[PDB]
């Protein structure tokens, strides 16, 4: 429905000139960065409406990518974090929650390439490859990023 550029895109004066480092997965904290991540989080199907993760849209992508039984327990953990916070700060939890953990490495891909195959730029099959790093860096490039 509404992309990750439409978030970028409502990004406060105050954020929007620093949207590489959001866009590099560096923390900055809200509300405003609050609801700009429960945009995005929503916009790539990540969490449900009050922004709490969604286990079943990241285990198999992430698993797919790096097989690693810790996917699972990151999951669960960050899952449990977000239900403990306040329906504002939900999506936010989460994103912060999973890119701490050792499923952040593999998170940031899975995130990479749904918003490029949500924005129609890439096939719904594509995989994490050197192409795709060089397709990413051309989108960020004309992003001024």
């Amino acid at each position: 429905m509404e992309t990750v550029q439409d978030c970028e895109n409502k990004l406060p004066p105050s954020l929007k000139s620093r949207l590489c480092e959001i866009r590099r997965y560096e923390i900055i904290e809200g509300p405003e960065m609050d609801k700009h991540i429960h945009c995005v989080m929503r916009a790539l199907d990540f969490v449900y409406e009050d922004g709490r993760g969604d286990y079943h849209k990241l285990y198999d992508p992430l698993n797919i990518i790096e097989l690693d039984k810790r996917h699972d327990v990151n999951l669960e953990k960050c899952i449990g974090e977000c239900v403990q916070v306040p329906t504002s700060e939900r999506a936010h939890v989460f994103y912060k929650c999973l890119l701490k953990s050792t499923t952040g490495r593999t998170f940031k891909k899975v995130f990479d390439l749904m918003e490029l195959k949500k924005a129609g730029k890439v096939p719904q099959h594509q995989r994490y490859t050197a192409e795709f790093v060089q397709i990413m860096k051309d989108y960020d490039k004309a992003l001024n990023c």
